């Protein structure tokens, strides 16, 4: 359980959807991050992979505002305090929004995979993974926007696996958190996009998985990823 609280981009911090704070207010900030209605901090799981919370969580809706990236900048997610056992994946997508991002249909985004990082180290199951590479940098991920694709906007759809229930259909749990980037500079690549609910299946070999059992490989969920 967790969630996006701050994004570095470019020296400067941008808020991000205090779920636990802005959904209980009069008159919540705009900021770069997708609102969302997962005030129990928790996850979509293989229940909603095919249906519209899986593409940014439950109830989500457009941030008001997109934050700027340099060409090949980087753009730092600082999460809530990550647990220990939530081990798995953390895997980042972009869709172009076509225009601008906060009035967009979410159903209608079409991602393409950007990073993704899963299983580092096994010497000990359940092992060291992303998730706890996260941990380690003080609860937070770099993502690093390709030089290649085309400039404009685009929703970063940042996410976290957790895999300690996921022995068990649907037992494991999605973090999708989204903001708003403007990316900019001279590529020219459009990749092959995925919607939302077809990115993941419950039954997908790194989905229904018991991560307590040695694992020799991993196979990270989700459609390929994009080398410009
Ligand atoms: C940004 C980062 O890499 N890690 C830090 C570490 O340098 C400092 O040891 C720690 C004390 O736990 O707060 C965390
Ligand atoms: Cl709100
Ligand atoms: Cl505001
Ligand atoms: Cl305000
Ligand atoms: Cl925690
Ligand atoms: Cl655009
Ligand atoms: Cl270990
Ligand atoms: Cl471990
Ligand atoms: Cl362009
Ligand atoms: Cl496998
Ligand atoms: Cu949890």
């Amino acid at each position: 359980h967790g969630f996006v609280q701050n994004i570095v981009i470019d020296g400067k911090n941008y808020g991000g959807y205090l779920v636990n704070q802005y959904p209980y207010m009069s008159n919540p900030p705009e900021v770069i991050a997708w609102s969302t209605t997962a005030t129990d901090l928790g996850f979509v799981d293989g229940t909603g992979y095919q249906t519209p919370d899986i593409i940014c969580h439950r109830g989500a809706k457009p941030g008001a505002l997109t934050a700027p990236v340099s060409p090949g900048g980087t753009v730092e997610l600082q999460w809530t305090p990550w647990p220990d056992s939530h081990h798995g994946p953390v895997i980042n997508y972009l869709a172009p929004c076509n225009g601008d991002c906060s009035t967009v249909d979410k159903t209608q985004l079409e991602f393409f995979k950007i990073a993704e990082s899963g299983l580092i180290n096994d010497d000990n199951p359940p092992g060291i993974w992303a998730s706890d590479n996260l941990i380690a940098a003080n609860n937070s991920w770099t993502v690093t926007i390709p030089t290649t694709i085309a400039p404009g906007n685009y929703v970063l759809r940042h996410e976290i696996i957790a895999l300690h229930s996921a022995q068990n259909q649907d037992g494991a749990q999605n973090y999708p958190q989204c903001i708003n980037l403007q990316v900019t500079g001279g590529g020219s690549d459009n990749p092959a996009g995925t919607l939302g609910t077809a990115l993941y299946h419950d039954t997908d070999p790194g989905i229904l998985i018991n991560i307590y059992q040695k694992l020799s490989s991993y196979i990270i969920p989700g459609p390929p990823l994009y080398t410009g």
